[PDB]
């Protein structure tokens, strides 16, 4: 109950003045896509539901 | 009489719009710490030295 697939995204700065060149980072997004889980409760409020 | 303490310090140039880049250079201060000399001298003025 692991695969998930991901979305890559990298982010790249870039300037003169430092000493070295700074690395990229990755910024992924990710879905679970495998594990269960409830989503249905019998609680109630005024808009919550309605015929 | 040349061992000498160092004490390096560089200098680094960067600008866009040259064809290659430009090499460091090192400015760096050194300290005899061997050598001797003589420093007492016999003559004065008026304030080079007080009792």
């Amino acid at each position: 109950f692991e695969w998930v697939v991901r979305i890559q995204s990298t982010v790249e700065t870039q300037l003169l003045g430092a000493t070295n060149t700074v690395p990229q980072q990755t910024l992924n997004l990710d879905i679970s896509f495998t594990d269960d889980s409830t989503t249905i409760t019998p609680a109630s409020i005024p808009g919550s539901i309605s015929m």
